C-alpha cells in the first residue's frame, strides 16, 4: 500500500516484518517518514525507523547511507562519537526502513519551538563541543558529512523547564540535558568515494563548494561555524538563496574573498577586475548592509567567554579551506575549557 507520491501507507498498530510494531509518527520528509515502533526482536525496546518512499533513486541514496551508517558501528563499537546509531536495515517491498536509536527533537526544532531565542551560552558550549566531536570521528574516518544544520543534529533527550531570561523580559524553554547526536547520512562522503559538485543546505554551504574549487572534510568545518553563530543569536548567518548576494554576505561578515580563490575559481563571472563584482550602493547592496555586519559585531555580552565564543567561529569561517582549523584544532579551543 503506496499513496501517489511512493510514502507507505501505514496505520498505528501495524506490523512490519513481523517485528516492528508502529506506535506513532515522529516526522515527515521529502523522502520518507521516521516512525516510533516498539522493536519485539529487541526486547520491546523503541526505535525510529525510517521509512523511504518506493522511489528508485531514494532507494539506490539509502543504500549508500546504509553502508556509511554501517561504517560508523564498526568503528563506534562503544557507541562513543556521538553519530546516530542504526540497529537495522531492510528492504520493505521497496521502502529502505533503517532503525535507528530513539532520540529527542531537532536543535532546529527546539530553537524554534522557543521563539527562535537562541541557546545560552553554557548550552552552546557543550552543543558546540559534541558536534565537533561527532565530526571529528567521521574526518578521522575519511568521511565527510557535507550536510551539517540544526535540523541534522537531534537531543538526545529534548525535555525542558521553564526559565525566565530577565535581559529579554520573557519566559525561554531550557533542555534539561544538552546531549546530541549527528543525524542524517544521507549525503555523507568518503574520500575515495564520487564527490557531488554542490553540497550542503545553502545556508551552510562552504565558499569552496560555491567557488567550486573542490571541497572535503574542511567544508563540514565551514557548517559548523554557521551552526555554532547560529545557536548563539538564534537566526541563520547566511539567509540568501543566491550565490553572488551569498558572496557578498560572506565579505561584509568576514571581509574580502581572498585573491588566490578569485583567481583560481571558473566562477568569474562574480568577479571584475580581481574582486567581487557587488555594489554595495544598489538596494541589493543596501539589503545586505542592512541585514549583517562584521561577525563580531553580534556578540551579545562582552564577558570574556564570549569573545571566545567568536575567536571559534572565526576560525571555523576561514575562507581557505586548508588553513581553516580542524576539528582535532577545535576541540582544544580556550572557548571548551569551561567544559567538564
Ligand atoms: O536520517 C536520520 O539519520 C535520522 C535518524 C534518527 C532520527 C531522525 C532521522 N529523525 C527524527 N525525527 C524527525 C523529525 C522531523 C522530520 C523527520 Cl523525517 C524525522 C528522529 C526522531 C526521534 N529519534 C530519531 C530520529
Amino acid at each position: 500500500e503506496d499513496d501517489a507520491e511512493g510514502h507507505l501507507i501505514y496505520h498505528v498498530g501495524d506490523w512490519l516484518q513481523e517485528r516492528y510494531e508502529i506506535v506513532s509518527t515522529l516526522g515527515e520528509g521529502t523522502f520518507g517518514r521516521v516512525v516510533q515502533c516498539v522493536d519485539h526482536r529487541r526486547g520491546g525496546a523503541r526505535v525510529a525507523l525510517k521509512i523511504i518512499k518506493n522511489v528508485e533513486k531514494y532507494k539506490e541514496a539509502a543504500r549508500l547511507e546504509i553502508n556509511v551508517l554501517e561504517k560508523i558501528n564498526e568503528k563506534d563499537p562503544d557507541n562513543k562519537n556521538l553519530c546516530v546509531q542504526m540497529f537495522d536495515w531492510f528492504d520493505y517491498h521497496g521502502h529502505m526502513c533503517i532503525s535507528f536509536e530513539l532520540l529527542g527533537l531537532s536543535t532546529f526544532d527546539f530553537l524554534k519551538d522557543n521563539n527562535y531565542l537562541p541557546y545560552p551560552i553554557h548550552q552552546v558550549r557543550h552543543m558546540a563541543f559534541q558536534l565537533c566531536q561527532a565530526v571529528k570521528f567521521l574526518h578521522d574516518n575519511k568521511l565527510t558529512h557535507t550536510d551539517l544544520k540544526p535540523e541534522n543534529i537531534l537531543f538526545v533527550n529534548s525535555d525542558y523547564e521553564l526559565t525566565y531570561n530577565l535581559e529579554k523580559k520573557r519566559d525561554e524553554r531550557s533542555v534539561k540535558s544538552t546531549a546530541v547526536r549527528v543525524v542524517d547520512f544521507g549525503s555523507a562522503t568518503f574520500d575515495h568515494e564520487h564527490h557531488s559538485t554542490i553540497v550542503s543546505t545553502r545556508h551552510y554551504r562552504a565558499p569552496e563548494v560555491i567557488l567550486e574549487l573542490g571541497w572535503s572534510q574542511p567544508c563540514d568545518v565551514w557548517s559548523i561555524g554557521c551552526i555554532i553563530f547560529e545557536y548563539y543569536v538564534g537566526f541563520t548567518l547566511f539567509q540568501t538563496h543566491d550565490n553572488r548576494e551569498h558572496l557578498a554576505m560572506m565579505e561584509r561578515i568576514l571581509g574580502p574573498i581572498p585573491s588566490r580563490m578569485i583567481r583560481k575559481t571558473r566562477k568569474q563571472k562574480y568577479f571584475y577586475r580581481g574582486r567581487l563584482d557587488w555594489d554595495e550602493n544598489t538596494s541589493a547592496g543596501r539589503y545586505v548592509r542592512e541585514n549583517c555586519k562584521p561577525l563580531r559585531r553580534y556578540l551579545t555580552s562582552e564577558a570574556e567567554e564570549h569573545h571566545q565564543l567568536f575567536d571559534l567561529i572565526e576560525s571555523m569561517l576561514e575562507y581557505e579551506p586548508a588553513k581553516r582549523l580542524t576539528l582535532g584544532e577545535a576541540l582544544q579551543h580556550p572557548f571548551f575549557a569551561r567544559l567538564r
